[PDB]
């Protein structure tokens, strides 16, 4: 059904150079990966600061190409499977991009994968701006993120 | 503070050039223009066929360069004014992150305009689907997709 997720990403106005990715779903799955293919020589100050030095050393497994990623996505989100693929994130427009620019142009995203992120800072007004936990200190790591989103889908859905 | 929007745009998995942007406050103000800087013979066939075609006539002032439509925006969003800007599209990700580049990276965006648009497929979806008019016949022109969506907006919040 949900799944959560945030990516980081090095953005300059023309593209979107992903980082890394986190997607976790209702069911307790969770996938996290970076991608080997971005130059951190680009990276901005904040980038720099608060994205970079969060990543996994580079001998880790979770350093993985874009095409890798891409094939880890569609078996992870159960493209081929029965229940309907519900993307959830905050704030999620470049995330959206980032996300579907694994597959080239919006013409070659699988037909399973929706076309639009919800996005949670809109159903959190829409249910009156409830108190949520503070954010983790350990953000801007992708997955963290996700996970932190998933937690407060709980919050904010708990009386619906 | 409302605005509803929609862009027409040749995306390629790297970058997102503007073709079109309409804007349509829930006030009753309009906005329209097609960029002069997009490259036609870099469009996909769907765009080619569905988009180009409805554009102006080359000697329309509907025709802008991207610095005009960023200011024409910035004066049409009241980006210095009082009120709260609101963002509106239907799945409008793309569609953001194409009006944002009209600043440049999100470094550069307004301090005024929201860091995100709101996703009026979302809502509609939280209201229970009710029934909607039929498609406009001249859909993919930016302007009159932009018109729906706060048609559809109004609508669902009655
Ligand atoms: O103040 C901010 C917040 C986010 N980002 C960009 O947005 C991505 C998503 O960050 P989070 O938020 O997730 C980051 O990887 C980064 O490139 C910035 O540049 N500045
Ligand atoms: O089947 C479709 C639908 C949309 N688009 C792209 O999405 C943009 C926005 O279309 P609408 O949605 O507005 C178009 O300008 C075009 O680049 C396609 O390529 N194919
Ligand atoms: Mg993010
Ligand atoms: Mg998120
Ligand atoms: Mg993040
Ligand atoms: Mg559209
Ligand atoms: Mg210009
Ligand atoms: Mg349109």
């Amino acid at each position: 059904v949900r799944y959560f997720y945030d990516t980081e990403f090095i953005e300059d106005g023309h593209t979107i150079e992903l980082i890394s990715i986190g997607v976790v779903a209702e069911d307790g799955r969770e996938y996290y990966a970076v991608s080997t293919e971005f130059d951190p020589e680009r990276a901005g100050s904040w980038v720099r600061t608060h994205v970079l030095p969060k990543l996994p050393p580079p001998a880790s497994q979770l350093w993985r190409s874009r095409q890798q990623i891409r094939l880890d996505l569609e078996e992870f989100l159960r493209i081929d499977g029965t229940d309907s693929i519900e993307l959830w994130a905050w704030v999620g427009a470049y995330d959206h991009v980032a996300l579907c620019q694994l597959w080239g142009p919006m013409t070659a995203l699988p037909p399973t994968v929706p076309r639009f992120t919800r996005e949670l800072r809109q159903l959190w007004e829409d249910r009156g701006c409830p108190r949520m936990p503070p954010r983790p200190r350990d953000v801007h790591d992708a997955l963290v993120d996700a996970r932190d989103q998933l937690r407060r889908f709980r919050l904010i859905t708990s009386t619906d």
